[PDB]
């Protein structure tokens, strides 16, 4: 079959200066909602401390991959990606875009 898309996926990031990995107490947003750079996403648990993890970028939660209450999430793991505000992020189709 045929599907090309171009998302932003979220790479859990470096919180920690020594992290091996982390835990998502509770998403701060839901999928379908919009996001804003410096806006807080999840929180990320961490030894050092607990620390959330905030928006790099602005756009709307396509989906989640690693939903809350999942714990040892290493570095470069997919939790859920972004789609430009507006995109269908459910599902998009038409005659234009896809």
């Amino acid at each position: 079959g045929s599907s090309g898309s171009s998302g932003i996926k979220i790479l859990m990031p470096s919180l920690s200066p020594t992290m091996e990995e982390g835990n998502i107490v509770k998403w701060l947003k839901k999928e379908g909602e919009a996001v804003s750079a410096g806006d807080a996403l999840c929180e990320i648990e961490t030894d050092k401390a607990v620390v959330t993890l905030d928006a790099s970028d602005d756009g709307i939660l396509a989906k989640i991959v690693v939903e809350e209450g999942s714990k040892n999430i290493r570095l470069g793991s997919l939790i859920g990606l972004i789609v430009e505000e507006g995109e269908d992020w459910k599902h998009v189709s038409g005659p234009s875009s896809g």
